[PDB]
Formats: C-alpha cells, sequence, structure tokens
C-alpha cells in the first residue's frame, strides 16, 4: 500500500515529465532567435 511512484487517475505529471526531459536537452542549447 504505497502511492509514492504510483500516480492516480491524474497522470498529469507523466505528460510534463515526458516532454520535459526532451525540452530539457534543448533548454541547454536554447534557440537564440526572436
Amino acid at each position: 500500500m504505497n502511492k509514492k511512484n504510483i500516480l492516480p487517475q491524474q497522470g498529469q505529471p507523466v505528460i510534463r515529465l515526458t516532454a520535459g526531459q526532451l525540452s530539457s536537452q534543448l533548454a541547454e542549447l536554447s534557440e537564440e532567435a526572436l
């Protein structure tokens, strides 16, 4: 009976983490163009 890594019906942070990891490898090399 644990809910530390087992997310509920939410799964919201599972979508942030996903695109988050990829958007992280780019952050370092943030595109300088505005």
